[PDB]
């Protein structure tokens, strides 16, 4: 754990930061061609922090261009993968030479409580590019059993242009996610971020031209939803495109592909992640412990939040007790103060979707037993919502705020039932203490990833993904996360 | 190499014929419930084979239905990959028995000749079952490197439900393409397949339940592509769809995708596939042994088929006159002829399409130099037309016939360009004496599979599927198409 | 299952059979070149069965001679993978069409009881074989990440004529385990099988070649230790040889090798496999059950055998009650009798190995809890011993028949460490309702399996074999077997 | 490529060394518990370097001890995957940041040329651990296909405490070789190098210690052959043994397994290795480039070095021809002198092997067409010698001296009998322009690395180890090295 500073120290550090502004397209900064910008304002003060190239399709086929021609070149592709795995190390060297630097401008454009920015987006961010770029030179394609006659090989080769689309909550992390093995694997890539949090992709982008990633090989180009996101989805010269964010949105990607040219379309979406507690757990605060980080870690900004806890009836009570005292540990405020381990949500529309699954809660007359407050018009406090049935609109739908609802059964078959009772699968955590339940609960729970006795969503080397309409096509990190960006060939010779 | 029979042998087999019509949902057959049907007919005759049940959407919501109940009482799934290796090759073996009947059966409702009927499609339907079958038991999933304090496996689950939408030209091979690696990872499975050619699918979803396959896991729902196909893609209980046929109708699937419930989708689609020729080649009667039956194996009704020769200019004369000479052992007639190893087409429409461009090449004033004749508005003569240019029609478009344009190169990086001038990359095919030029050609040919020396899609083993607009998302054959019927499972226990 | 027959059925299945007697080289039957004999015995009954060639290294010189041939032939070598597979396949059918003979014979041959022989050995025979048929062609071998200028690949190799040394207690299914991977993966093999059990092997060969495996390519050898199983261990043209038996032997064949031509040496040795159950068990009859029969299943004469019952302090007594009812179920007498699930031990001399154990036990003043008994010199009672330390010579030395030593602990900390305190490492089996004592228990445990709550040796997909001083260098069962028979090459082409 | 010194300059940095004078045991110097020590001198000049501590059975048994400690507590076992590489990471910037340091002392202890210690050996021995380090959370563990009512994980576990033994020929790299994979896996580590190359080894352990290797985990333990590492081969607590050298000395570790307790051995050993020349070359030059390079590397020292160079009557004038033109550019002379790629053979004993095979070259009456002198009784030129036959001594013996013998083919079949004609099986390049000649030399060549149009042994992603005599059980680099130190274990666990 690097030291924390104190709070007068962030804001110094703060106060003479140069923040990007600007699209980065073939190896430099450069202005929108319509020199449109739009604000990005720090989301727990109101101040503005930057006039940001507001980009659009002109822009877009730039930045395409730019890396279509990399592409062809050989410029990055052609090296040797020990190569690139070099040139990736180097740009992870940089992300750590300025790591306090990245830590506050991504706590100023999203929200986000330095503390958690320091010592875990970032370190998280620096481990992600390493593991791929050292996976690459660690990776063999096949040879096929067809006999004496014949040399079958089933190789793998980089798509081409990948087109990545970023969503908010953890912009350097998933940032990170995407370029590590779409890089690694040799394509160009084209950066559309969020525009509630484009300033520290700018940021890498401008890092990674000095660690020697070629012209043209990682473009950032940040702007709206339509008018940048949509363009960078239909573009005839885009192969494929990864995206992260809302099931809403990811489905329009689907169209994107289907009338355009076909490209190879992945999603990570929402989810609605079920906590199952068993009434035979072990150690009970220790549970309530991984329950109250599962919920409101990142203040519940997160795909993988333990949003449905589903909690045996004999120890709900006794459950909900040691909840209520793991909160007072959980200081909210200020995202600039190290002692707070929850910061600002993202924007004020986000705020007010959070908010008002609070006024839901409160119509379907439900227990709210912690929290319920907001600050700020923008801070929301961890809430507790007891007695929460399957057919609450809070139980169904993602809030992606810090709102836990509370469920409980009565035997296995319900609380696997209920964990299930939903459009999503992204994620789940489950608390016992037997063999045989353990087993029934990780290999039933019908999720991309289910923890045992603790919360979270793997390493570097699980892969991270949603069954059902958590996610389309594929899986971030692990080796597996290198299928998203390479074709399969068969390479046939004959030899009779 | 099993005997063929008499054309007077094979006409008493089909008069002896028992046609199915019905449905096969639920473990038995059934009507549709509107009692609509269609009228399949013999393209090679007209004559009416049998009004087959005409599904709609009601239709596909019973047999989606039947498939979730088995899928979640776990009837099939529960079975061990061992036992359910041993009903598919149950059910391979059956195909076996019934193998005669099964080809003529295929001949009659497709025009596809008895010959390779017998001799090709059979036999390789009933080895991609076993191969798959084989393999299901010999699939390792992972354990990930964590540490001391968790275990965590990284396991493969199947998907659910699973749509599979078929074309005319190979109906029982693809069936098996689809149902092999798809049952065996233990889906439940409903197939709809094309109108011209249903009648095999439904008598091997008869067999497979003869075989022990239970009840609800493998349905068959015949009906139009609006009708029942459409419906299918977009029932919110059917997990994922593979999809072959046209690059259009496969756009189609991802919209439904998109409007219903995220469902995976995987298309494999069309391709306009290149046979690169170099002047160093060691055999010229080989290679024109090996572009004959690339070109013209099915009358081109092959997504795999080489239609675009591209050929070294020093020896586009001396190849053309071998294959002209090959071609004097293709007898083209009545499907039941043993002698013929080309058929009918599969319908008058796609007779019209295949013909437009006999007509289209006579409009482009290009050299016709050999076959370009029709006969009984349902046959085409193998078609070689030189001097085919890059901007021909004949060049960019898949013509889904026995029809091969050439086209002249002088040097290899010529050679290549033309090879990838396309947004198609299923197939390709190479010939080269020189280790060099092999894999310069091997590698920088952007399709799913480059066979070198020699024409093919490979075998069991090797995944075949294709690049850019020939396909999305997967490929079949081999380990790989496990991939595209089972979700990832990250499981990650504490033990801290 | 398989029906049964009665006593009198099999005996007269018995009485017809025409018992094999000479050594299979070369594709046929053939006396020993010194003609001399040994006598095979039925240890049940005392009657002779048959006077089999007694081989000595001028047979095992010609065995191998005919073996070397056919590798360098490629007759078997070079055929595709899927056509080993069809063979390999043919011979198991013809396994199965015998199923009845060769049960009846392996019984008579080992003392084993007919009832286990119809119902486990001969179908487990049967399913290694066809596992190991099925994977040869589901293998894939690697390619590289070295980049653009080369293309390297990393293959496997038959590595040459293989020398297969079995023991006796599991003739038949020791015998598939060793010729179903290396038969596979192309090798040509001699088996010089136990002087105890020699019949089932010979007529295994006879049936292999009338199935199609070519001359020379399954040869067995039988004879004495050092006059046949030496020479074949110090041929200068045998590439490889896998042993199971004792340690003691399996030394020997480690200076063969170091004395000849460096020949690759795999062994699978003995075990003193532990059985922990803990106090926190859901189901103690069922604990029973398992342990009962991992102590007794093939009269204790069994590598995987539970000879070591480590129990919690607080279940000791009531776990030996349910044993000692358990036990009540366990018929012994003669191997003909279906209603026996304990035949004859091997032979009078292991029989007074095993009772010189009993006669320890009686010296170390031990108690002598359940059985104790021997009948007909060559029977030996299931027998459980209780408060047996690590000091005593029960603990610690292979007893290989029916005696179970009794262990209490404390701890888990203190049963973990009994369980490793051995030289040994095969199998271990672990008893636990919790997660926690059952994640200790598989990962601490120093065994090349670990079941937990049930005991076994796994399945055809998982790999069997010792740490420590119970195997090495490789494992029997799974894909890793084919590790065993085949070289790593690197073949590296200059693409530059 | 980094920048050479001047001669005066790597003598300044040698006369300023601090050479390691003890062995390297639990985390520091040790003197040998009998006080004795042994003269490493430099081979060129005759100089004492050091009295290196010379150990025996009582200082193995201390090592051992200290690294069993290490082993049983898990201080480096029980890191995470991800933290052991770190500090192999960290160890291998070390070397880096004392390359020079580290080259001279490799050069003055080896007589190896400052020039090839600098460039080659340094650089890759910091690759190698890089590579292994970077591999180590890379690496996928299986679960098996064994149905719905168990969970059976394959995972690999470290074996233990394990022994090299190393050769003096790549010192710094073998030693990267073995430990790389071997701490990786989390093994405690005892190292016996070879008595004449024993610095560079000491102090690489106290880097390792400096970098975060805990005690005990890696120890070295220099003195004789029967003296050190016989001892170590028979200790019963170490449980296996990596080996490096010649085949005679390799024997003997498989006798020290077999009369101790049974550990695992993995040999690496000599070779005969043959570069096979086609007369459909396309450039003659380039292929006399590969094969001065594969003969004459580091003296001909070397295991992959070309010996046996069997050419195409109708080139083999012409090879020779630019052969001669290539020798003229080796220099040879002071080790310190960077002008020079040929340094001074290890030692007198074996400049006097090599130098009696130069005078069996005469009395054998060969031509000696290039080179065939000595200087200063410790350097020899580099010699090919023509017209050898395969009953020639020289074509069948290792000579491990720059001598390349000279044989002429016909057809490619006689060639391949020849490359094929030899007890080894290491290493063997092959050069044609034919693809056809490429594959049919490619796998019909025994050993376990074919080149084709280069000379070289792979790169770190590719398995290095012998076929027959020149190997047994293993293979150094690549993944597959992680299975010399690791036990398979299949945790079956009960879910019914
Ligand atoms: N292929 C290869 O990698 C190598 C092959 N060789 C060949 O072997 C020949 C002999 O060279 P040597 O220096 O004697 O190599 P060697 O094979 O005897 O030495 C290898 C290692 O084994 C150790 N050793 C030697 N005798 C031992 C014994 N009785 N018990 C245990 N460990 C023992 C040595 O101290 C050294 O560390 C060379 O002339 C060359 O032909 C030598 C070096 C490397
Ligand atoms: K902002
Ligand atoms: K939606
Ligand atoms: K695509
Ligand atoms: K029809
Ligand atoms: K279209
Ligand atoms: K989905
Ligand atoms: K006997
Ligand atoms: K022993
Ligand atoms: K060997
Ligand atoms: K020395
Ligand atoms: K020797
Ligand atoms: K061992």
């Amino acid at each position: 754990m690097t030291e924390l500073l104190s709070r007068e120290e962030y804001a110094a550090i703060a106060a003479t930061l140069d923040l990007p502004q600007r699209a980065f397209i073939d190896g430099g900064f450069r202005d929108a061609c319509g020199g449109r910008t739009f604000a990005s304002t720090n989301p727990a003060t109101g101040e503005l922090l930057a006039q940001v190239a507001a980009c659009d399709a002109e822009d877009v086929g730039h930045a395409v261009a730019s890396a279509r021609r990399a592409f062809e070149d050989g410029r990055w592709r052609s090296r040797t993968p020990a190569e690139r795995k070099a040139a990736l190390l180097r740009l992870a060297e940089l992300l750590e030479e300025h790591l306090l630097e990245l830590a506050v401008m991504e706590s100023l454009d999203s929200g986000k409580p330095i503390r958690e920015c320091q010592h875990t987006d970032l370190p998280e961010t620096i481990n992600t590019l390493r593991w791929h770029a050292e996976l690459i030179d660690k990776i063999y394609d096949s040879t096929a059993p067809v006999g004496s006659a014949a040399l079958a090989m089933v190789v793998r080769e980089p798509i081409g242009v990948v087109g990545l689309v970023l969503p908010w909550n953890f912009p350097l992390l998933m940032l990170a996610w995407k370029i590590g093995p779409a890089l690694a694997a040799g394509c160009s890539v084209v950066v559309k971020p969020a525009p509630e949090t484009s300033l520290t992709a700018l940021r890498v982008a401008e890092l990674a031209s000095q660690a020697g990633i070629p012209a043209g090989v990682f473009n950032v180009v940040p702007g709206g939803g339509r008018e940048a996101g949509e363009p960078l989805g239909r573009h005839p010269d885009v192969a494929m495109v990864s995206f992260t964010g809302s099931t809403a949105t990811g489905r329009l990607f689907l169209k994107y592909a289907a009338e355009s040219n076909l490209k190879r379309v992945v999603l990570e979406c929402g989810g609605k992640n079920p906590a199952v507690v068993m009434n035979d757990v072990e150690d009970l605060d220790l549970v309530a412990q991984h329950v109250v980080n599962g919920a409101f870690w990142n203040m519940g900004e997160n795909c993988s939040a333990s949003s449905r806890l589903i909690v045996h009836a004999e120890v709900r009570e006794a459950l909900l007790e040691r909840i209520g005292a793991q909160l007072r540990e959980w200081r909210m405020g200020d995202p600039l103060d190290p002692r707070n381990r929850l910061g600002a949500l993202v924007s004020p529309a986000h705020f007010e979707k959070v908010r008002a699954y609070l006024d839901q809660a409160r119509t379907e007359r439900l227990a709210v037993r912690f929290g319920g407050a907001t600050e700020a018009g923008i801070f929301v406090e961890p809430t507790v919502v007891d007695g929460v049935s399957p057919h609450s609109r809070l139980f169904r739908e993602e809030i992606f705020g810090p709102l836990l609802s509370v469920t409980s059964f009565d035997d296995i078959d319900e609380a696997i039932a209920l964990a299930n009772d939903t459009v999503y699968g992204l994620a789940a955590s489950a608390y016992t203490g037997s063999l045989r339940h353990a087993l029934r609960l990780s290999r039933e729970i019908r999720a991309g990833i289910v923890t045992v006795n603790c919360f979270g969503e793997g390493d570097a080397s699980t892969p991270f993904g949603g069954y059902k309409e958590s996610g389309f096509g594929g899986r971030d990190k692990s080796v597996w996360a290198h299928d998203q960006y390479t074709e399969l060939k068969t390479i046939w010779i004959d030899a009779s």
